[PDB]
């Protein structure tokens, strides 16, 4: 890594929860056809490392993340403008392009639409609950049989946001077709109700504040818990397990739907890459094809891909129908540079409230001020 970005090869960064072995296979096909070697890496804290190394002219040729970080990368000067032809643009849904547009420029290729769904064990729970409010009662009932109702990652605000946003929580107000960076909705009554409900689930021992991705995945996949909250990428490991699972609508809170933040998995080209044409060729002609997306989706499901041709095939899968039904109830993440600060603030708020180190009201009051920074 001592020679900066090397000309005549492609280095790709993608998060470890994604289908990197699939993407590697698309890499191999590219190498066979072009002679250009493609390396797929999955470094820890990818989304934090990229801006550090990209600024010095290092790091990958291509970076994969949800669109929410890309505005920051672009504002920081780390992303090449992408120049897809109208012919190519027509192959992907316009709303996916909308997610990767910053100051009227396209700054990434959209790949797939992700939203959290309720995942339930059909053998333990033939009828999943429609409301958050009925989960304590269900937990009391399952705890008698040595089970629990619900376990999900409490360490990442992505997973708790849906409950927080349900009764009127929001990140940045979309007003007059723009995001108001002065109008943050993390310390409003809805957000407070939402987080208070979550902290109560913990106080009444229906959930544990320390529960992370691994613990929740293990618990559900061993059939110790009736329900989890997760994204398409998680289905592969549940398939391999004994569990007969359904993916369905998230529970309502105070009779309003859970509002998951919708992410578009996106591929940006490092502004310092000397391999931009090769990156464009790889993403347009190899990855964003039925065969390309199929290779990745076979490893770990992408959700609802941006490519119309392949989306029409996958749309018939009720898991993806449920993904899109959840997506339609939530709102697409902003890509504005402030999202990084917002996420850091909400992360701290939820951990501090869940651990009991701070009150919900104080935790969220602090987050609100910190988000505008
Ligand atoms: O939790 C804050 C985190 O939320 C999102 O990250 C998700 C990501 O979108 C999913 O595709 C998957 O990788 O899991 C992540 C949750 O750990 C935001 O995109 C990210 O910026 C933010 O830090
Ligand atoms: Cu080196």
């Amino acid at each position: 890594g001592h020679k900066k970005i090397e000309e005549g090869k492609l280095v790709i960064w993608i998060n470890g929860d994604k289908g990197y072995n699939g993407l590697a296979e698309v890499g191999k096909k590219f190498e066979k056809d072009t002679g250009i070697k493609v390396t797929v890496e999955h470094p820890d804290k990818l989304e934090e490392k990229f801006p550090q190394v990209a600024a010095t002219g290092d790091g990958p040729d291509i970076i994969f993340w949800a669109h929410d970080r890309f505005g920051g990368y672009a504002q920081s000067g780390l992303l090449a403008e992408i120049t897809p032809a109208a012919a190519f643009q027509d192959k992907l849904y316009p709303f996916t392009w909308d997610a990767v547009r910053y100051n009227g420029k396209l700054i990434a290729y959209p790949i797939a639409v992700e939203a959290l769904s309720l995942i339930y064990n059909k053998d333990l729970l033939p009828n999943p609950p429609k409301t958050w409010e009925e989960i304590p009662a269900l937990d009391k009932e399952l705890k008698a049989k040595g089970k629990s109702a619900l376990m999900f990652n409490l360490q990442e605000p992505y997973f708790t946001w849906p409950l927080i946003a349900a009764d009127g929580g929001y990140a940045f107000k979309y007003a007059a077709g723009k995001y108001d960076i002065k109008d943050v909705g993390v310390d409003n009554a809805g957000a407070k109700a939402g987080l208070t409900f979550l902290v109560d689930l913990i106080k009444n021992k229906h959930m544990n504040a320390d529960t992370d991705y691994s613990i929740a995945e293990a618990a559900f996949n061993k059939g110790e818990t009736a329900m989890t909250i997760n994204g398409p990428w998680a289905w592969s490991n549940i398939d391999t397990s004994a569990v007969n699972y359904g993916v369905t609508v998230l529970p309502t809170f105070k009779g309003q739907p859970s509002k998951p933040f919708v992410g578009v998995l996106s591929a940006g080209i490092n502004a310092a890459s000397p391999n931009k044409e090769l990156a464009k060729e790889f993403l347009e002609n190899y990855l964003l094809t039925d065969e390309g997306l199929e290779a990745v989706n076979k490893d770990k499901p992408l959700g609802a891909v941006a490519l119309k041709s392949y989306e029409e095939e996958l749309a018939k899968d009720p898991r993806i129908a449920a993904t899109m039904e959840n997506a339609q109830k939530g709102e697409i993440m902003p890509n504005i540079p402030q999202m990084s600060a917002f996420w850091y603030a909400v992360r701290t708020a939820v951990i501090n409230a869940a651990s009991g180190r701070q009150t919900v009201d104080a935790a969220l009051a602090a987050a609100q001020t910190n988000a505008a920074a």
